[PDB]
């Protein structure tokens, strides 16, 4: 995350972070056995991090659960990153608490204007790499679909939004990937891509969740 905040520990409840050895992407946990990434962020060997704040010194509160499996989206495109949305199901249920929760699916999705928090342990810098110990956050607005695909002309699907600020300096980055973007308590969009991190006019573009929900149902009622 580029010009955000230290968003306090277990303060984003439903952030975990995806490792094999290292933290690669975030997810959200939507139930105490399911978990919502983003399809690019497959790979065997996962292991899900729940109750996380320093991902480098296990402070209390950390559940460590293997993945059993990742589905990834059938008509995911790595070329577009269209349907960019993989959920991933827990060898065994997390035990929620205050610092572990899960969060809302939408059941509409959200209008321009909307303010949402996105959090993450992606790069802090737009011109090179620091990544944080600890969870960093960023309360950012979604922006119109005209100022989104002036943005990105020919690369926005309806399965797609753009977030952020035009005048660059804040903005999610590597690392950030397949994490939360939350607004009014639903989980609205998944970190998906970007042009850099932070630059202007260049704002960073998230899996559209309202378009997911009856997949979402149906896939974790039949797995
Ligand atoms: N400007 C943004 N808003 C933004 C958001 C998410 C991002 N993720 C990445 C990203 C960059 C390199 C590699 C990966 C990656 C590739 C495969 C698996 C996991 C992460 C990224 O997600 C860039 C990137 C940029
Ligand atoms: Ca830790
Ligand atoms: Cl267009």
């Amino acid at each position: 995350i580029v010009g955000g905040y230290t968003c306090g520990a277990n303060t984003v409840p439903y952030q975990v972070s995806l490792n094999s050895g290292y933290h690669f992407c975030g997810g959200s946990l939507i139930n105490s056995q399911w978990v919502v990434s983003a399809a690019h962020c497959y790979k065997s060997g996962i292991q899900v991090r729940l109750g996380e704040d320093n991902i480098n010194v296990v402070e209390g509160n950390e559940q460590f659960i293997s993945a059993s499996k990742s589905i990834v989206h059938p008509s995911y495109n790595s070329n577009t990153l269209n349907n960019d949305i993989m959920l991933i199901k827990l060898k065994s249920a997390a035990s929620l608490n205050s610092r572990v929760a899960s969060i809302s699916l939408p059941t509409s999705c959200a209008s321009a204007g909307t303010q949402c928090l996105i959090s993450g342990w992606g790069n802090t810098k737009s011109s090179g790499t620091s990544y944080p110990d600890v969870l960093k956050c960023l309360k950012a607005p979604i922006l119109s679909d005209s100022s989104c695909k002036s943005a990105y002309p020919g690369q926005i699907t309806s399965n797609m939004f753009c977030a952020g600020y035009l005048e660059g300096g804040k903005d999610s980055c590597q690392g950030d990937s397949g994490g939360p973007v939350v607004c009014s308590g639903k989980l609205q969009g998944i970190v998906s891509w970007g042009s850099g991190c932070a630059q202007k006019n260049k704002p960073g573009v998230y899996t559209k969740v309202c378009n997911y929900v009856s997949w979402i149902k149906q896939t974790i009622a039949s797995n």
